[PDB]
């Protein structure tokens, strides 16, 4: 009953075959009216971007472009495979309102089907390898769409994979649908029919080489099809992750790890509509070099784009190295950094996966940044109690003749910072009076840094507080049965000493 | 020697004076080309989207448009801020490459000019007030700016204010820029010659309404005048946070919090671009009504925008009553949902801060979400050790009829859960041989789930783990101290189950 | 003289026995300790090495309290002065206590101070440090 999406593909289409003999509908590419009807019209026609410092760094001698197609609605080139779908799938009436959407899902095929559901009324259930970020999923919740986990590592055809619990779904409900990604032929064509042509129009056609990952098999299908129908010249890489069996031939894929970090390309089986013949070289690419390239793309060229654009950049970095003066190499960068914000761009993530390591965060950085923060001038003569008025500490501290005292309790319990300045200007604003005591204008947020920790931990724990407490906290002992815990402020520092303080040595 | 940033506007524009008295250069907008020279070339023409539901839900019997702005290259509207204010800079000569430019900001100014800093290779320094999100923090880190945090409820005036750190860092670092958002007439001046022409241009300049949020001063002046100026009919409005002093008139601010969780609205003084005279009447809006309405946005209409776009749709639910058949009412959406991830997208953030009370999250949901799990068919007759061969695992369940067992180590600790069908497949596959043990195929992940807790919960716990283990554990006593612990699998669920059980019972 | 290896993580009281003090320091891993009273008031220092000596020798026994064996004399140095006059008081004293005093104010004149040990520096520390910084 179950039907395989490996199954070989009975597509009859060869290079030279007139658009005349197309069985399939062709959706012209009409411009947009000046208002939307609904945001699923901001589909198409994403910019084309030079790309200047990681094609010189390299010693790519031709011109090196991208394709962003993270600028679409759902924030992804998985964005055109919804809105074709759906579209084939009403034209064709094998389609109703309030039917039920089953669609397992790489990840942004989730999102654009949620979305373009939401939009229509539609009840979606979307199925996601159980490796996808949550931020892939609390974007979904509240789209409102179902979600269904599935094992990360259950092979293909077995019940548990992520397509076997779909199928099994599409059953039990009366009235739902699989539009099957993998095998319908709406897939590739959305890209033959509207990312070919927007390049070709672009590019002038006049481009000698193309790079694209692959892991449904439509982003280099359906653009490989139309690139050599009227773009012969054009030299179309692949790519894959070292783990996945879609790269041929088959000496590329001896490695034996069978998941990977990589969010969205390769896979365990050969889709149907992977098109593999229309391929001139496969590669591979491993996830620290993509991540490694993702970071380095971000910082350096202002193009927010995902993890699957690391390893499709990377690939290039190496596949163009041959090219010369004049000629065009084109990428495609499926996603946006949307959905791996607490994956790689976060520095505590890449350093637990160990895509980084120390020597390379401190290599990048000033002299001074394995100096110990015990070597800033910083003190405290005074205190405060937080009982204390107001107008009695707006005395205290210019009498004492500083700006500044930590707020601690009467056993050492700090509770917050108290400045002059601010205290002087709510005065001066009526928020507070003299009388008044200052637990209204108290500062209550900072954080601890204790006197060993080097400049680097002072610099990463200013980004997210203004006040870095230094402080030293002691245990005393009685008899062994009876103990106490007691702690004490060492002065402050904020980004405004370290700065000052940085500059004075280099001064 | 700092200057105030609410200091009186010395700007001399009113209405009806010809554009040729204008000091200040207008750079018209141009085609943009085919190729863009560089990412920061996608900034201008986002598209225009009428809202279908939210209109129709609220009576609003006018046509009720968005101008999404959340498609720029940073993904807010406040990157024609720094475009326009670098590029004019650097047409000054005030500007050097190489220079360090600072500058304080709510947070989308800050990616802005973080992105067209790293584009153009200035290094960045960005003051951010700490109760902004860390998801800006960490697309921060990635562009490599440094990066300063002040108090939250620090008084502008105050030295402590982000203003006050801007300039004191300003006043220290040599060669160091401060652009000032607050007070450069470029950062209204970008919206009056882009913002305001695009809408002009698409709406064909009919419109008798606007909204738009505040907090700069900018989005609602530059538009103001400009659609004053050629769109004399628009009803102009305003918006602001409960607890700002930016509306008018007076007798609207009477209230004391001094902290709301908009991030990006509303300040503590009226900035100098702010041309308030333009505004044509002013409103209110809180927290609660601002999520609940990004939520309804998002999960209704796909318009992927933040928390600034709820209240700036909650304030038209209520402007625009008014209005009758045949008019158009424009707001304007400030930034992308990718800084509000971890914010009011996370059912857990909203609910820990109360936005929304229990009974509203269950009251929508099916009939057996307050079903206690026990109530399903669950049963665990067998189980394995895990060191079984695999051989002895296919022949074990099939015999009986079973397809799934726990694994459990000798003494109770669940280690995870096995399936036939998946070994099968991957004794066919030849990954493992019937000799193996299991251990290589076993699943890894998975969740518990207690028999007292309802189905809600079971729901919200499938949405990240495929198999959720009903198990359950005994305290045991020897003799008072000397206790000890141990755990069974009773039965496990799957999403497979919990739907038939909910079709089964339906029918 | 900040620029040292001084800490001092844990204190004890006068009247601690001695045996819990030969069996905290040890477990702890360290060898010698303040002596600090209830208000803070430092009283002296206690070392490992002679108390093992002492008790070994008899003088005192394991339940006997600490006040035989506490260290007296003692003088205190503040963060801010340098290695000189670390070593102008080292000529007179073995052990130089480093510590911070604090003005704590409940409203003007109802003030208090406060103080705690930072840690402790000796001519050991001293020669070692510059031994190590040189090599
Ligand atoms: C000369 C033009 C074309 C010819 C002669 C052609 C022929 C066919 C035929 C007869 C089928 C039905 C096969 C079946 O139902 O068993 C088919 C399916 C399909 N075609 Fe085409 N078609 C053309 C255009 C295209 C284009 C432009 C694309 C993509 C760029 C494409 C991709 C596919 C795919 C993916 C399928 C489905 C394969 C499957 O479901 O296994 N075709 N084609
Ligand atoms: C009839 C057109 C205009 C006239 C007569 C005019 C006049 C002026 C003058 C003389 C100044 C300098 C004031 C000073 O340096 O103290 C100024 C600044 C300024 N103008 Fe214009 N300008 C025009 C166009 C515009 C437009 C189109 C905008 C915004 C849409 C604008 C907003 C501003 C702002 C924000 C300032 C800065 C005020 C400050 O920094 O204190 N002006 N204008």
């Amino acid at each position: 009953l179950w039907i395989r999406p490996d199954a070989p593909s009975r597509c009859t289409w060869q290079l030279g075959r007139p658009a005349s003999e197309s069985p399939h509908h062709h959706t012209a590419p009409a411009k947009s009216p000046k208002i939307l009807p609904d945001i699923l019209k901001k589909i198409g026609d994403t910019p084309m971007v030079r790309i200047n410092k990681i094609g010189k760094k390299f010693g790519l001698k031709c011109e090196l472009l991208a394709k962003c197609e993270f600028f679409n609605a759902g924030g992804s080139v998985k964005d055109r495979i919804s809105l074709r779908m759906i579209e084939d799938a009403e034209r064709d009436g094998t389609l109703k309102p309030g039917d039920t959407i089953i669609e397992p899902t790489s990840g942004n095929t989730g999102i654009g089907l949620a979305l373009a559901a939401a939009v229509r009324g539609y009840r979606c259930i979307i199925v996601m390898p159980e490796k996808m970020s949550s931020e892939k999923v609390d974007v979904l919740r509240a789209l409102g769409a179902e979600i269904v986990r599935t094992p990360t590592n259950a092979r293909f055809d077995s019940p548990e994979s992520h397509v076997g619990v779909a199928w099994r779904l599409k059953n039990e409900i009366p009235n739902s649908h699989i539009l099957d990604q993998y095998r319908n032929a709406s897939n590739p064509l959305a890209h033959y029919d509207t990312t070919a042509d927007e390049i070709l129009q672009q590019c002038d056609g006049k481009l000698d080489m193309l790079v694209a990952s692959v892991g449904t098999g439509g982003t280099i299908t359906g653009i490989a099809r139309k690139l050599k129908e009227k773009c012969p010249g054009c030299r179309i890489i692949g790519v894959d992750p070292e783990g996945s069996i879609l790269a041929e031939p088959e000496e590329l894929n001896q490695t034996e790890q069978t998941t990977y970090e990589v969010e969205g390309i390769g896979y365990d089986f050969i889709p149907t509509v992977l098109d593999r013949t229309v391929v001139d070289k496969w590669f591979k690419s491993n996830d620290e070099e993509a991540f490694t390239f993702a970071r380095m793309l971000i910082a350096q060229e202002g193009l927010l784009c995902g993890g699957s654009a690391g390893s499709t950049v990377a690939v290039a970095v190496k596949a163009a190295q041959e090219l010369q003066e004049g000629q065009r190499c084109v990428v495609i960068l499926p996603d946006s950094v949307r959905n791996y914000m607490t994956k790689f761009l976060s520095d505590r993530w890449m350093l637990q996966k160990g895509f980084l390591k120390e020597e390379d965060l401190t290599e990048k950085k000033p002299w001074w940044w394995h100096l110990r923060v015990q070597e800033l001038g910083l003190s405290a003569p005074l205190t405060v109690l937080p009982t204390i008025t107001c107008g009695h500490t707006i005395e205290i501290l210019r009498e004492k003749g500083f700006d500044q005292a930590p707020v601690v309790d009467e056993a050492g319990v700090i509770l917050g910072m108290v400045t002059l300045g601010n205290m002087l200007s709510s005065l001066l604003a009526g928020k507070v009076q003299p009388s008044d005591q200052v637990g209204k204008v108290i500062y209550k947020q900072f954080k601890q840094i204790r006197l060993t920790d080097t400049l680097g931990r002072l610099s990463h724990i200013l980004e997210m507080d203004h006040f870095a407490l230094v402080v030293h906290e002691q245990i005393q002992y009685h008899s062994t049965g009876k103990s106490s815990q007691r702690q004490m402020v060492f002065g402050v520092v904020t980004a405004i000493d370290l700065l000052n303080f940085v500059a004075a040595q280099e001064r």
